[PDB]
DNA sequence: TGAGGTAGTAGAGT
RNA sequence: UCACUACCUCG
């Protein structure tokens, strides 16, 4: 089922001979740099050298004649001087096809774009972003409309412009002025005189014209010397820290800093905060900006790139009988059923089950295979030991899950409770007390949650795919698994299960935690399906390096099971627009060779497609996406809308956020098949 | 604690 | 990229 789409991408003139072979230059430093300061230096050499020059491995490359370049000089860095000397070595062929050779011609490209944007006037330029419109306003803050840009070289050897509309948030106040009129201290702050940022620790009381700095020179006097106090009024002392060592406090003046605002627009003298846009309005705005930018780039007219898209088959979601969203099963019956025993704990004003909720479940179960039993919890949490007594009995009386009716709780308490009950072997769902059965979606979801935690498989996928087991990995340390993380798997009926890496105190071998996770997963599966997966689908947030998966990919290799490793990123797939007609769910867009885009959802703004990369395996992208897309509907606690990410990933994401704030210890007997974290 | 989407913040000292 | 907040959204 083919179709073609438009990317927020525009083709431009191919790289002429000149641009085809950049100039190369040797770089001699003084005093000798290091092995950790070496590369962070070259990037600076190319900068002081001027022109369109970039670091090309050992030395730097350039689209500028060595004439315009300052082929010799000095450079400081954290209070250390340096002396360099550039030597042309003529030129060197370069390849558009070659992974690496391209990367250079693209870096030059961004630099080419970088220099053009800086010479534009009447525009707020920040990096590669270009802002030009008054959109919102308010007590000293203004949200400007603009676009985030990017120019790189393609496989063909042509220029590629990337455009996508965006809003920037600017404060034309100054820390002092900001605070001076009833505003909290911002997390981050920026220099009024330049572009660097810092972490704002705390305000100081030291006298600005007295506080001495390395040397003896006054704090104030130090800035004034540089002219950045002219027309400004550096008030109180403020303490900040560099985003490299957020521990070493540095002195700064509140009058020379500017708060880094973040959607705290608390008034609108220009407009509503609607910072989103509909797909053909932004598409329109894209074509424009792109035409403009390309206009003053001088790279020729921008050609929007058409791409080959495929329409993936809609998934058949079943409960007792076919259904659309999970919430329907609450009336159509569940997929796999039997007696569950749900207990009720009320932490508000009265005693029983709100009529509707009781009838809701009764019907749901009546609609599904077997029927349920409904207990109430006699003890309140304050009764201390008395409470746990009733609990440990109800855990034996069958109760597999608790439904908590209570007013909003500070997460301080919300955690206490869930922790207790859980260590007692009782998953729990909360539902805030002021509740009217008008709010279908709210209690309905609450109910769907209870049953997912109770341990029921609400819906399932009618069919078979290449991988019987799909497992998603999520880490708790954005960088890697050296601090743990969890995993979630689905595949089969379709029974979903979670897994947790045993508790450590320090750092663990990243690639061992992952094997730790995968094997535990395969055991729970074997022991639950009696079979060992012929093939596995491994999903990851591509946040972490790909080698942390080495041990496991070789482990599976010694068990005889085949796999595919796919990395799923939520950012960076740009946008996709329908040529003519509307777009549908499950649009599969293959791009550069091991990558593709997935528009898993739509049904307000513009869908943000997922960018996936097949890092290992051999099954074809088509079958991969088809399956990943289908996994999009297996999320238990949705009921009224499907998530953007595949159930395994979306599950691990929320399981790593729970273990985080609850306490991995208490996760004693909790069946690895009762999704307590949803 | 209903939950999902989009949409912004972002990770040469002073 | 997580938490954050806004807005809907819920045939
Ligand atoms: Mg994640
Ligand atoms: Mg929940």
């Amino acid at each position: 089922g083919k179709t073609e789409v438009f990317l927020n991408r525009f083709a431009l003139r191919p790289l002429n001979p000149e641009e085809l072979r950049p100039w190369r230059l040797e770089v001699v430093l003084d005093p000798p740099p290091g092995r950790e300061e070496v590369y962070p230096l070259l990037a600076q050499v190319a900068r002081r050298a001027g022109g369109v020059t970039v670091r090309m491995g050992d030395g730097l490359a350039s689209w500028s004649p060595p004439e315009v370049l300052v082929l010799e000089g000095t450079l400081a860095r954290m209070g250390q001087t340096y002396a360099y000397r550039l030597y042309p070595k003529g030129r060197r062929p370069l390849d558009p096809k070659d992974p690496g050779e391209r990367s250079v011609l693209s870096a030059l490209a961004r630099r080419l774009l970088q220099e053009r944007l800086r010479r534009l006037e009447g525009v707020w330029v920040e990096g590669l972003a270009v802002y030009r419109r008054e959109h919102a306003r308010g007590p000293g803050w203004r949200v400007l409309g603009g676009a985030v840009l990017d120019l790189w070289v393609s496989d063909s050897g042509a220029f590629l412009l990337e455009v996508d509309p965006a809003y920037r948030i600017l404060c034309e106040m100054s820390l002092e002025a900001w605070l001076a009129q009833g505003h909290p201290l911002p997390k981050r702050v920026r220099n009024a005189y330049d572009r660097r940022t810092w972490e704002l620790l705390r305000l100081g009381e030291e006298d600005p014209k007295e506080l001495p700095l390395p040397g003896g020179l006054s704090l104030l006097d130090y800035h004034a010397s540089k002219g950045r106090l002219q027309g400004r009024e550096g008030g109180r002392v403020a303490w900040v820290a560099d985003p490299k060592d957020p521990r070493k406090p540095i002195p700064h003046l509140t009058g020379l800093l500017v708060p880094v605002l973040t959607l705290e627009d608390l008034h609108e003298e220009e407009g509503s905060l609607a910072l989103s846009l509909p797909w053909e309005e932004r598409r329109r705005r894209t074509r424009e900006i792109a035409s403009w930018i390309g206009r003053r780039l001088g790279l020729g007219t921008p050609e929007a790139v058409r791409a080959q898209a495929y329409r993936l088959s809609i998934p058949k979601l079943m409960g007792r009988r076919a259904v659309s969203k999970p919430a329907d099963a609450l009336r159509v019956g569940f997929y796999r059923a039997q007696e569950t025993a749900l207990a009720l704990l009320r932490l508000d004003g009265a005693q029983g089950w709100p009529e509707f909720l009781r009838r809701a479940l009764l019907r749901a179960f009546g609609a599904s295979g077997a029927s349920l039993r409904l207990h109430t919890l006699h003890a309140h949490p304050s009764q201390g030991l008395a409470f746990r007594e009733a609990l440990r009995k109800a855990k034996e009386e069958g109760v597999q899950a608790v439904l908590v009716l209570t007013p909003p709780m500070a997460w301080e308490d919300r955690n206490r409770l869930k922790a207790l009950l859980l260590r007692e072997g009782l998953p729990s769902q909360i539902l805030n007390v002021p509740l009217r059965e008008e709010e279908r979606h709210r209690w309905e979801n609450a109910l769907l949650g209870l049953l997912a935690k109770a341990g029921l498989q609400v819906v399932a996928l009618s069919g078979a795919y290449p991988a019987e087991l799909a497992v998603g990995f999520d880490a708790g340390g954005r960088e890697s698994f050296r601090f743990g993380g969890a995993a979630c798997a689905v595949g089969g009926g379709g029974h979903l299960l979670w897994t947790l890496p045993e508790a450590q105190a320090g750092e663990r071998i990243p690639q061992e935690v992952v094997w730790d996770l995968l094997e535990e997963t395969l055991w729970a599966f074997r022991r639950k399906a009696g079979r060992l997966p012929s093939r596995v689908l491994l999903l990851r947030d591509g946040r972490v390096p790909q080698d942390e998966f080495a041990l496991a990919l070789e482990a599976l290799a010694r068990e005889g099971i085949a796999y595919d490793l796919v990395s799923v990123r939520k950012s960076g797939g740009g946008r996709v627009y329908p040529v003519q007609g509307r777009l549908a769910d499950g649009l599969y867009v293959p791009l550069e060779d091991k990558t593709f885009l997935l528009l898993t959802v739509h049904r307000r703004g513009t869908p943000r497609p997922l960018k996936l990369v097949h890092e290992a395996g051999d099954t074809p992208l088509e079958a991969l996406a088809h399956q990943i897309f289908h996994l999009t509907r297996l999320y238990p606690a949705s009921g009224f809308a499907f998530p953007r990410l595949p159930a395994p990933l979306h599950l691990a994401d929320r399981l790593v956020k729970e273990v985080g704030r609850l306490g991995i210890r208490h996760l004693k007997e909790v069946d690895r098949e009762k999704l307590f974290f949803v």
